[PDB]
């Protein structure tokens, strides 16, 4: 796996690849790792298939659970503190294998500065969280090849297009050097997932869009 | 990896995928693994890099030798059974990770029908050797899937060319479920490696004709 | 990680570097280990970052908490048991690799000297708390370069900017020998963080007088 | 640790860190990692201090053995194998800890295309070797930052001193992102050591034209 | 650590060192490890810091606490079988090296005899108590060489005054073989700490006067 | 134990500590730690007090054995080489518990400049070998607290009697951290031991002139 | 057992007592431990009383061995070396429980002045040794009881006879805190055997000599 996140003016973007594996076996080709967690939240997850599926639809559901309970949602910091929480709690499991290791996405609609109101934390396995300040982080096998590609492509991230096809790329570049992310699939029309959260919440990026970035990597690298 | 070889009326041929890893990093994209090994034999490796490189080489000196001693090569049984206890020899090593796993294709001058003179003859761990006669075989992780293939397609096999196909199709279908095996890499340039021996001897395959069945195969399969 | 405290004549300062590591890998720059616990209270804490994190939070809730309820915040000593108790009551999750290790550093509002009223207390793995009385004290896996640079430079603590001075030089003598400490960053702009406490109570320092005294540190080992 | 090495038209350069560590403590800060090991081949040496230093003057002293028992230097193929034999030698040690981890840049003499007889080769600890035909590769800890960052930069490697500057910056990029790797040291006037090759040998870069190269990166990423 | 306690006429003498270690390392100068329990009781604690902190303070409450409830102190008998049931309650965590090995010293205002109201009791890490007739106790890790010290030089002991330097001159002799235990220190001005127990209670010794007969013992040794 | 190194103007100096334990118990006051292998050349030696001792005394052995076959002293280099292939034969006993970690300091005759011709070079239990080019090394259970007090001390280093004063001082730093290091005992008149190396060979410092600067130091830290 | 040892002005005594075990059960009741194993040294072993009898005949053995060899014996410092030789090349055995922890009690014949010739030297199970320079030494279970004692009592030491009786004195102390080694025995008469050691050579002391000095001590403290 590998999972993608990384800020631009007025918005965050976060994108995932589609493959599972049980071994050096491919089993799945179709996944899709990117959760809409709520209107301005997107969450995704590495690791063990069962958990990250159940770690994304519990969130989901506790965060929905909060706000119907108190009529507002909850602070960005406290969406924070619960997914580390849910983390925290799977420790033991993750131990013994059955590892959830998320990524979080966000736009805080009760930040100053609008422009900048995007949020990217990472977490680790015993529930820590660090909100990243340097505009980009990822997770998954394929997270180091990632974050290397994006280091010398954030420069060119100016909007929310641009954002999108850098990591896009990175994903890319991650699948290039990593045999557990998938790759874009032309034969099967099978690309990479994605959202993108800004002022106006939290959208699906369409599959059109994320092929036509994807085909115009491979074309450029050719 | 995967080794696929297969017999069409007169000859084999022999193919092999590209790739190593490192667990799940991919660490070589044009790796050889199928060796000419002498005028009218050729090898397929699979396991750890080091060792299978090793065994190839050591193979081809050790038949050389022998002819170069006694003016005559091995009967194709002497070969066999070399190769063989070149992986018995192996065992302790192969069993602390170690592990090098041959494919044997050839043709045998000495056979009665030359239309039935291609062998293919496999080989396990304990340095166990079966010719095989129904055809076809593969080693290494994609293994299966190949062999699986190659049972549906092994009927359109009427000589050297289809032979290839079949061969370079059944390595792609090894590669599509087998994230250790390569698939055609189209951005690179980068295709499967192929040999055929007929009574003619043994040749390496053009790039250009893999290349181009490689291409028909992943248009037909869009 | 390397946190250092030490008193000066009338209060006590708290610094600490900015890295978190993952083995080998650097997996944070900017990492803010120092928290203002209370209106005199500094905590610093090394270990696992999670486990770290969680204690100064939760630490800093439980003495508002008591506050709140009684009137009347808790006695300084009252603030070490409570802190040692949390440690452990950690121990058997640190034997597991969630180990926590803080360093306190306060200003007693009830001391008997105010200008002694500076307060360090150090701390092991079982909850074990001892109060410095020789001034200085440090945290983490740079602490035993922190320590033995702070004894050579000490004397020169005559008040909090000298003070602060100081505890900027240990932790880049902590990163220097360390590479689990981070020394500051020229090209990012990042440096230690730090609070200085006294009879006003604990604030932040700014990161420009910090910036300012890590750059007269670095040039004048430069030349 | 990271070394790197990159092909340039015309030669090769291979560039390392200067880091010693015992863990977290940082135990040496000028040390020489990369060894002009004959007229036209440098080594660099990731892994165990000790069996590191060992390995790069005794192999020194194997290829020098030959060329005077023999009269001619050994082929670039023949100067591999004896460095990958050694490798593997070892591997019983390196299980034990004492590893030792080669990356092996030379220009090959006897190459019909000089603009192309740059030959890198990267090894691993059971003995194996790869020839690097994609024109760069790094080893130790710091290898997969230094190769995610040569990636996006060999574009611009159009002779020896684009070359040397990208591989300056890929060893930044490393010490940026591991521990174990250092970083120029402005303070100290510390930097990495360099070998570049041509058809005229190989030559120590003077620490003049890295710090030059070191100080325009670190200018730029401020 | 090295505590000793020792029976002079008509009272006893408690005294221990000031060092703290964390292996080799000494992470503590100034450690007061002689509480004064209540009126009459004083109590040494040797092992692992946080146990013997904890161990003094909450005897000492327990104490105190009988006291408010019943209007009465503990007879001296029960004061010893509380602080044993507290050892012996801490057996498993001790096994596991949270340990704490306490010594106590008293005046029993209930004695049968009003000239032999001095209290020994030593306890072992099972909870198990002996009251000592022979004069004199240690308990740490120079304990040995401090009881051995106290066999030869407790003949000396004829007031309180002699009592106190032979206890100090024990702590002398345990810190010159035992590295653990903490000897005066000139420099910094820290000298062991003592209690002593009479008729009119228990009283901390002067620092001036620990000194004092601190640098006598120096004195007489060099 | 701690051993110190140290280049100073024309020459090093190497000192150690006295001390030999058991455990916690104190089994030696007297031991001596550095030894003149040659005539310039020192190697101090920490770890397992029997390996130690032995590895002095065969390395002296070794080095004049070749001195007479060859009618020549090795180079610094090759006296380098036998060392470390000395303490990496020893690596599976080491691994058991028969550990000796040397220092080696030298003056190299043949060396370019003779103000710089001295030699620090540190050794680990894998043979690993590394010529210190920052001026001063240490080694022994107390080295870090040593190297960290030298590298506050090393700028008042003009010469060999400020050298050696340097050396001593980080002993007593060392000494002062460490229960496994020995301080100066004035009771019985036990003082580290020095070699101090220069053009005209090595030779033992007198216990006088070490007692004298350890006198000093201790008066300067009582005040 | 313990084995003591004590230089006074031109000579040197060694101790030792007379109790062996298995486990808790006393095993002999009259077994010597200190050997004249040379006209100038006596040897006491602790430890597995097999190896400690067998160390000393063959140390004996060894050092006439070579006397009649050379014609001149060993040097004192030659005679340390043999003997920790010796004890170096039992560890492996030592480990497996077969230990023997000698003491050597010389009078260097070599010496500069026959006040200072005599000679204590102590062993570790490593091989190690140490020449003993405060004036006395202990070995065994009770060495550390005997060292304390002997602490006390050396400033009583001016010549060979009250050296020989601050020796059985060190040896009553430490049988009366340790139960491995035996006290003096007037029921049978068996006491401490003792060697003095002089210009004049080793001599056996009469047992008679060390019954009066029992009687005395344990008069003393009745
Ligand atoms: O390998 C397995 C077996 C279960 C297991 C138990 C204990 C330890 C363990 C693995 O050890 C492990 C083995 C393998 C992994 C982790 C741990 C990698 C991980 C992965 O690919 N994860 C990518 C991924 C990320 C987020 C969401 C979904 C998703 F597939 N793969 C897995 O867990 C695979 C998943 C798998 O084959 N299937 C087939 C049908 C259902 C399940 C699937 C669910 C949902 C989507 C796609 C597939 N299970
Ligand atoms: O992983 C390693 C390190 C050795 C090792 C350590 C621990 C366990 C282990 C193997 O256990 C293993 C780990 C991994 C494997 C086996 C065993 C898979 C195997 C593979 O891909 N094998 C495909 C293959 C088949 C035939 C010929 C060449 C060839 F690469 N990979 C490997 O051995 C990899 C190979 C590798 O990365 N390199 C980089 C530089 C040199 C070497 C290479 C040589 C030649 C060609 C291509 C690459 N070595
Ligand atoms: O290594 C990990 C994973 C958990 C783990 C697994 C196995 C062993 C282990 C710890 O065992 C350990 C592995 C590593 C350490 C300890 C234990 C060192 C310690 C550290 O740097 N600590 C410095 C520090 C001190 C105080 C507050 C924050 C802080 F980072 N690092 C850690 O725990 C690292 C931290 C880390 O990478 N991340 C990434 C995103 C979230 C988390 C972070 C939180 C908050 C701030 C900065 C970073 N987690
Ligand atoms: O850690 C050690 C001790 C040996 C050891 C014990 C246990 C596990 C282990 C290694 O396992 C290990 C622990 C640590 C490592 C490897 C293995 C990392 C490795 C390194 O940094 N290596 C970088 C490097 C690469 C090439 C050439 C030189 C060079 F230092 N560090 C090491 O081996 C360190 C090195 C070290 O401190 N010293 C001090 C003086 C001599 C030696 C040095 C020699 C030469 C140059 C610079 C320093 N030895
Ligand atoms: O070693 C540690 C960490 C806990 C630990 C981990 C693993 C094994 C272990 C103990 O196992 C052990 C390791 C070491 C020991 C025991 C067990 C010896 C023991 C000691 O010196 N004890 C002397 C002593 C006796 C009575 C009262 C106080 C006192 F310090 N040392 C200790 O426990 C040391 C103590 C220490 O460094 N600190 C620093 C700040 C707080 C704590 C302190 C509290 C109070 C007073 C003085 C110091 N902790
Ligand atoms: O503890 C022992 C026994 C061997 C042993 C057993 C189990 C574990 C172990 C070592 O593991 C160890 C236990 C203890 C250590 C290391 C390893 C520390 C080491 C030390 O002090 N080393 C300082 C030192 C350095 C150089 C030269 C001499 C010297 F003492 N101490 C030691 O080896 C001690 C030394 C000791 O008591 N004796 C008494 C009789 C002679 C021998 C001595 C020789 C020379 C000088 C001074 C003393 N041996
Ligand atoms: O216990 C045993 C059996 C050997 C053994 C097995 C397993 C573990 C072990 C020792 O481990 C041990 C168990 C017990 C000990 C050491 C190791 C203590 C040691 C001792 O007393 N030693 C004092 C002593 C010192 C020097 C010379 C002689 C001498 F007896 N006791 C011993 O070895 C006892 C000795 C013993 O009972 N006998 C009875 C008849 C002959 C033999 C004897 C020989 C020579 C002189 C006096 C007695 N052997």
């Amino acid at each position: 796996t590998t999972i993608v996140a990384l800020k631009y003016p007025g918005g965050v973007v976060m994108a995932g690849d589609r493959r599972s594996t049980q071994g050096n076996m491919i089993s799945g080709r179709d996944v899709r790792k990117v959760y809409i967690t709520d209107d301005y939240t997107a969450t995704g997850i590495a690791g063990t298939a069962a958990v990250a599926v159940e770690f994304a639809r519990l969130y989901a559901v506790e965060l929905e659970h909060y706000e119907k309970l108190e009529g507002v949602p909850l602070t960005f910091a406290g969406k924070i503190n619960r997914l580390a929480i849910m983390v925290r709690g799977n420790l033991a499991a993750a131990m013994q294998g059955l590892l959830a290791l998320p990524l979080l996405a966000g736009y805080d609609i009760h930040a100053s500065d609008p422009q900048s109101a995007g949020r990217i934390v990472s977490f680790d396995a015993a529930g820590g969280w660090n909100i990243e300040e340097e505009g980009y982080q990822a997770v998954g096998s394929g997270s180091l090849f990632a974050k290397s590609s994006m280091k010398k492509l954030y420069s060119q991230v100016t909007d929310g297009d641009s954002g999108l096809r850098v990591a896009v790329e990175a994903l890319y570049d991650a699948a290039d050097d990593d045999s557990a992310t998938g790759g874009p699939d032309l034969v099967r029309g099978i690309f990479p997932t994605a959202v993108i959260i800004d002022a106006d919440g939290a959208v699906d990026v369409p599959e059109s869009r994320i092929a036509e970035l994807a085909r115009a990597i491979i074309e450029s690298r050719s």
